[PDB]
């Protein structure tokens, strides 16, 4: 079932215009995949022994009595009158949880997506659909100037973005809040890989109730959390990802203001305002205008060589 | 199988015209969702160890024997004459249909979706087909008036409707409803999240009939529902959940009212009446019209710059 | 499993023109749905303990003697020489057929509307396609000369179906047969709701034929149906349910009477008489048509404003 | 099942213009499909006898008791404390994870292809668009001369390509790390196949904390692995692929500078610069053209016989 | 399930002009077919006992120790160390991997087809689609000809083919790839198929490593593998089969070269000669010209009568 996993999670995709930067989609689809990954592998049965806990009970006990013991210190995992081990009860916790921590990371860094998609993309979406489609005039009517003499609707909208910083709280926003959670991600993954691989044992006690003067029962069980050792090989895993994102998420930040009279073709950076986010989502978009290639075409050779200025 | 959980109730979508406000259709999204996942996580095979229920048999009895003890004390769960705990029966109903009482939580907050899907979208439909469609020639004609110096029956039937208040009944309704049904959702996972940990356990007898006299037979046997610490974790989840949507769902009353010479471009709140409606589902889908998008770039740039009063 | 029922059975539609009004519609899905969601509950895995009867066979027998034991006594519920109980064995078949008898209910709640479908339904549809396609003729002309003015055979045809009285006879029987199957499902629920939950056990003997003289086997077996709790709880969900639709459903005996000079815009109640069925169909359809919405909001701003008759 | 594996991973493909070349898809396609398959494989139910690990537990120990040593000593094998064997521990783990590793190979290789489907495919897509459609011009031109006769935008902008060397780097280093990953692979699949066959088996010991003292467990248990000799058997297969790999990616280097006055119909190569990538890009996509395939039959029988000069 | 191998394999097609042969796609489709039904047959459950080793473990061996001995022995089966038999251990492998060594030829006669699908079929295609529509311009005119009285570049393309001899040997060493594995696998089923059915059984030994010195422990486990029996049977089947493809795979190098004033209608044999291909994969789509089939029909007249002469 792994080569499913690797088909469904890595060789296809999963989670008109393009209303999300090429850049803020693949690292969304980086930190909310992976974790979705890793779950998937810990308990893939090329890897699973078939049972997450395992106690060590007496010879004399029944295999229901035995069964009893496992399922009872699975609960009592979470139940701290009951149990001991070298540590406190906080990694048993952990280790028991790993999977919906994992799952929570997932759904986290997803939101920041989805509100985007709720609440900029629509309004982004009718100023883009217009915004190219007047372009578009404008650049069919310079090609038929260029071509005849060689073989501000838009300029006034768009001089108006520049006073909205709109759209561009937003963004930032939603770029910030993907940065604290792969941090805080980060923080907990190191940690849970800094825990003792000990740590999956601890002992256990039935003797609760009625079963509190029953002598036949022995005090502590063994118990050893089977799965734990694979855990925290496979959050390691997941740290280094998410350490190598930590750097592509914060150059997100500065995308915008810097590194991305009026010119129609070359898209700038005008600061934090709304219009270089237009001006990155533009830029994104612009290329697929036929008009448009065609002048960047003339403005190459111009760059090199016959001077048919554009 | 968490990881097709998360596709399916987090990654994609479930449960023409908007006739439902984006906010609302969120919120609907969001209460009638999260419990369906949380049942589905409660029993998933990387939490789970394979039964609800185990009660430690003494070591005499074969192994159908305790199947049957086992069995007959799920059973008595429900039978006060055969149950004895540290409180009342009440916490092990709770414990035993925990899963039912989010089902029910997630139909009882759906049904008012489905109300206003059933009694009032239609004739909303009907009405925003015939009102968009004329305004689409109000803008046309108003755009090329424009156009030209410078390079009334919606108005009768809209001021009919603030005379109507018919909708605006079956809308609050649907809204008070859902308040209602969330705030009494918070108060049974408030009173669940607080039962103690160890009303898990209780204290079950076969001894009813023909077994009554048979002294091989324990008085009591120890039971323990293994699930009922996840069940009470995933309860705490749903109840902050359920506490942040109070806020926003209380916000939806206002919406019409208040926070949203006839002007056709600026749809506004006019009280208490279906019109306040209608300016609501009209400015949520008004911004497909291409003739208004062209007249709100105009009103821009007017109120910024050139003075091409719209 | 039980998200995936709740969305199989809630959040999506099961079992042109409208051939079928949307009250009838809705009771049906209501009538026929509840049951078969109710029965797929009854049997999740997350509330079932893996089988139906449990009995408690002797220390000296063998695993299989024992899984004799709890297949004969399924099968002995039905043989009246071989049971014994605290009432009669009347209780013991009920426990057992629960899930038939539900499915009894859901099949017998369908039958009236598949006839409907098959034996009225292709006439009325015939004729609400001549007579939509007719009126909008007429509409189309009022319009016109209403736009001119001021900037028979269908009344002929229809007045011939209030002499007819055909579809309403299929029509009121329909909903009567309904509303007889809700009621007797009502008295049942009610009933079997009413049995005591001790009813659940009863004393089984194997001892018929050549077993009749073994000492080594007991002369009775305690035995329990497991889920019997579950289905008394789960027909008090349906038995309030079916009580909210007998309301309802005799509400649509007097919608053709009365609820609901010709005039062929405000469609009326005719009486005992297929008119009264036509209107109500037509009211149901005639909203689509472009011509009658005209014409229905000019009737909208004459009954407020300007005297624009229809 | 092996049968739906060679249906899934061989009879059907997996994983417009063709902007990636035929060669370094087909390489792609092998190096990240024969892990998957091998994986899949190494696990079919036709060669597993449904365990990873067996342990010889004595004959005292019940079945749960010998269940706990077969878990325990699976999560032993990462838990140095705990074990012996004929040499270190770290054949253990490669025996443990080899289906992981394998992933790992297989995904490690799949990320220069996504790389050049993110980061070099938009601008060559746009460009040969560009290209093709204005090369299909200058043929239907030059066919239409020849006709009549015998019964340069393009030149100047694919110069410009030859001063760029922005692709060619993109593509050599996409190019680069599928050799060195490749390279790696076969360094340790050809140690993990040397592996003696007796490194599956190994001493396991139970004796960590409460069970330390009892002396009624044996201090060592023999362990085997079960699957090993499968997977060092399906590593010389893989092996042996990747070695033939090998030289087809080295060749792939030396495509574009040497191997593969203006001339619009002979593509050739150009040195280190972009203009040898589009090139080999046209190459693959100029035989589309209806107007290419014409003139290419006129230069084939002009190079053997009438001179019907191209 | 056996059905629906049918119904897979045989009962349904698996694995535009026609670039393959019509032969040579058929004996593909057997070769590659048969050995992957033989393989699903041979562990149908209709016929499998569920295990594919079982050894006689004493009787005072544990359920879990008898467990041990089948997987130790199944892993054993590749250790010469443990091993003994009435003859060498080269059975035992061969029974073991008979499901990965029909898989093995499965594909080996599979990359022929694809190589040919990639390496000559698209120059094929680009040349045949090009021939057929100037064809259908010669047999148009021959035909508006021939109705008028009655009631060359192709030829000089065509004849520059002859000197090619390009596709003649990608084709021809297609073919004799696939008569080389055909030959090899019936060397090999016809030796699996003589071993001696009772080379299933061996003798297995667990004393390696602590157990060597356990005097409870027998120094020799009796295992037999249970499907020994059918794989040598299924072997019989698949060699009768590709025993009677050799013929016809023979057959495939002489239809070129003899089998199968330039005549545009009869497409004849060259020689050793691209346009003894050419002659073929042209007589197999030729006939869907509208145009061929009339001149044809024509023919077929004057070849019986009335000399209407094509
Ligand atoms: C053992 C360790 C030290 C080796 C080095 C770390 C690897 C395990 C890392 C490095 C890059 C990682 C990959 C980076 C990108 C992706 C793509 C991601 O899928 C997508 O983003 C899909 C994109 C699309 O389809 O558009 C899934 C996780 C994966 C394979 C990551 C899995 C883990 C990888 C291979
Ligand atoms: C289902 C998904 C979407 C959400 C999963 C959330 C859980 C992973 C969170 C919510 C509540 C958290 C727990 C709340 C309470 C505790 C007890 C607390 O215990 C101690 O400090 C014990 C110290 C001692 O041993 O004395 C440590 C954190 C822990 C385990 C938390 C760990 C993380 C938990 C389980
Ligand atoms: C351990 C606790 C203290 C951490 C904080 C609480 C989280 C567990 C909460 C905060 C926001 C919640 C999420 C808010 C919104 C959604 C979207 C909801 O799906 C949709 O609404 C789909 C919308 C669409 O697709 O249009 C499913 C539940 C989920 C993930 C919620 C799951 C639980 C979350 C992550
Ligand atoms: C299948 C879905 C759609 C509906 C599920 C509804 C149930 C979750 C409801 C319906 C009937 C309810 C029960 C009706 C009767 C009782 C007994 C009652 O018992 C006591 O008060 C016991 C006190 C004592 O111990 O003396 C407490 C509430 C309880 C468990 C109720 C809890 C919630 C139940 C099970
Ligand atoms: C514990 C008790 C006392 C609480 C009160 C009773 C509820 C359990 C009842 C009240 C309304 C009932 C619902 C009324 C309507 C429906 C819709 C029905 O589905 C449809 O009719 C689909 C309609 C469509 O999709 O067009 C399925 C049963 C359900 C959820 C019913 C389930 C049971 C509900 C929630
Ligand atoms: C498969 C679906 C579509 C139909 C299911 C129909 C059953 C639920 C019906 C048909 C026959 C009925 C039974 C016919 C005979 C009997 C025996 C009869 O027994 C007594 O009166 C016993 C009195 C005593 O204990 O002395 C009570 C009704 C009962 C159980 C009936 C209960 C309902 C049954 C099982
Ligand atoms: C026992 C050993 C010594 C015999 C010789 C080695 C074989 C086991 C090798 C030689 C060629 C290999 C094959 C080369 C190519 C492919 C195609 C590959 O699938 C694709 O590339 C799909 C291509 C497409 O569909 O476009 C899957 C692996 C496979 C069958 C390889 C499987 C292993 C093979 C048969
Ligand atoms: C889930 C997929 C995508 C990634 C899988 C990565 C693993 C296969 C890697 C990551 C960490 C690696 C391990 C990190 C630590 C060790 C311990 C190390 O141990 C020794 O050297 C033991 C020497 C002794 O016996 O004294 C040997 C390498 C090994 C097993 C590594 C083997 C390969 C591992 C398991
Ligand atoms: C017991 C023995 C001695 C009887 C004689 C041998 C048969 C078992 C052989 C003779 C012909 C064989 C068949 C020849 C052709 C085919 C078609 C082949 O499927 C295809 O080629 C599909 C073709 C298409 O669908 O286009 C699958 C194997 C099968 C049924 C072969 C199965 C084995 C058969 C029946
Ligand atoms: C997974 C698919 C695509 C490829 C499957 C390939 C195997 C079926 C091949 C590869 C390695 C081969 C084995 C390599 C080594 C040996 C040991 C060799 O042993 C002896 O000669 C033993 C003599 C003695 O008993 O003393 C005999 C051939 C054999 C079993 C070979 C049989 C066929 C094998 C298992």
């Amino acid at each position: 079932a792994i080569a499913h996993l690797a088909t469904e999670y890595v060789f296809s995709d999963f989670l008109g215009l393009r209303l999300e930067l090429a850049v803020d989609k693949m690292v969304t689809c980086i930190a909310v995949g992976l974790p979705l990954l890793l779950i998937s592998l810990a308990f893939a049965q090329e890897i699973s022994i078939g049972t997450q806990i395992s106690c060590f009970s007496p010879s004399s006990f029944s295999w229901r009595q035995a069964a009893f013991v496992d399922s009872y210190c699975w609960a009592a995992v979470q139940q701290k009158s009951s149990l001991q081990s070298e540590s406190g009860n906080l990694p048993l916790w952990l280790h028991k949880f790993f999977p919906y921590i994992l799952l929570l990371f997932a759904i986290l860094l997803y939101l920041p997506a989805l509100f985007w998609r709720f609440s900029a993309a629509p309004h982004l979406c009718s100023d883009l659909k217009f915004i190219m489609e007047e372009l578009d005039k404008v650049y069919n009517r310079a090609i038929k100037a260029a071509k005849s003499a060689r073989d501000p609707i838009v300029e006034q909208y768009l001089k108006t973005k520049k006073n909205s910083s709109h759209l561009i709280m937003k963004y930032i926003s939603c770029r910030l809040v993907t940065f604290v959670v792969i941090l805080l991600a980060c923080i907990y993954l190191s940690y849970y890989f800094s825990l003792s691989s000990l740590s999956d044992e601890f002992l256990c006690s039935i003797k609760s109730g009625v079963l509190k003067n029953d002598s036949t029962i022995p005090d502590r069980f063994q118990c050893k959390l089977i799965a734990v050792g694979i855990f925290q090989l496979l959050s390691l895993i997941n740290l280094i990802v998410y350490a190598l994102l930590i750097p592509v998420v914060v150059y997100t930040f500065f995308i915008p203001f810097r590194q991305k009279t009026f010119d129609v073709l070359h898209f700038k950076s005008e600061g934090y305002n709304d219009l270089s986010l237009y001006n990155l989502f533009l830029e994104e978009n612009i290329s697929e205008l036929k008009s448009y290639k065609c002048l960047k075409v003339l403005e190459n050779i111009k760059s090199n060589g016959q001077g048919i200025d554009p």
